[PDB]
């Protein structure tokens, strides 16, 4: 079962008591400056990452703008504002402008998928893929094909108040 | 009376003979590595920038994704991949995903303006604003309000083949 890693979380994020949920707050928490902590970008990783095999989880997503989630390679940079892009080691979907995106670069890719409530993330480290599905009807949203070469962690980001992400059984 | 400054242009850009038009090509031109040149982001400035008063120009825009334009402060960073954001000195509209945006951060602002062919940029360095209008019917698209404190240059960016920007009388 995944849980969010509080040592990675940007200090403006609020992690739920059960460490499954994240939203953005107004307060910058006073937290230890661990190297694994995202000090500027509004990100948090799960506590455990994967090096091989197939793994899946589900993310409950808010209806309002401001979230992005998927996976990141461990070496994703933690300090400073870093780009949210595949080149920088993040493979994610995002909600911005009432629209859903795969965060490709330099052009984001529109999904045109309609409203999402819960998304299944399927990480395949044998093939080198990460895929996203809408849980309601399992329609395929997006797949990134990647030559993963290190440990890969579930990634969550919430850069606006009023939305959330939550890991769901 | 604006022209694009070839010394600023990313080497993958193609500037028109009259230095009014820009598109992205496949070839990295062999150009001098002037400090003013954008070496990675797909940007070019006009040759002249403004420190006071009101100035306007028009930009013909392609229908396909990949452009952004507006204004940039002179101090906009030219080297490396740098964020395309107000905090980094760029105030711009963008076409990305069949969607028009004002490039706010951390969330882009959708314009929901319908198809654009030509856009008037009105830079007001007395008030501290840059505004964008659709030329068809002069409807107001967006205004950034900024405490400008240095010379501000017209900015153009084309990060995908198949689209263009052109300065229009
Ligand atoms: N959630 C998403 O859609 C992914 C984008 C996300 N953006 C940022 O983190 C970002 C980008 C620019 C400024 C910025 O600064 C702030 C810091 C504290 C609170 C609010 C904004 C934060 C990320 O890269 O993970
Ligand atoms: N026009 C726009 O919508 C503005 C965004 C624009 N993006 C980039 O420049 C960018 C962003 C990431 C990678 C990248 O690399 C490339 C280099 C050569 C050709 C293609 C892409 C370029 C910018 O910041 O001006």
């Amino acid at each position: 079962e995944l849980t969010l890693d509080p040592d990675t979380a940007n200090p403006r994020l609020i992690l739920s008591l059960d460490l499954k949920g994240v939203r953005l707050g107004e307060r910058a928490q006073d937290l230890p400056n661990h190297p694994c902590r995202f000090d500027t970008n509004t990100r948090v990783l799960a506590s455990c990452g994967f090096s091989s095999g197939r793994h899946h989880w589900e993310v409950e997503v808010g209806s309002k703008d401001g979230w992005a989630f998927g996976v990141a390679r461990e070496s994703v940079r933690r300090k400073g504002l870093t780009p949210f892009t595949p080149e920088e080691g993040v493979w994610a979907l995002q909600l911005n402008g009432g629209q859903y995106w795969a965060v490709t670069s330099p052009e984001r890719s529109p999904l045109s998928c309609g409203h999402l409530s819960r998304v299944r993330v399927a990480l395949d480290l044998e093939v080198g893929a990460v895929s996203f599905y809408a849980v309601e009807d399992m329609r395929h949203l997006y797949t990134f094909r990647v030559n993963f070469q290190e440990r890969v962690f579930p990634l969550f980001s919430v850069c606006s108040t009023g939305t959330y992400l939550r890991i769901w059984p």
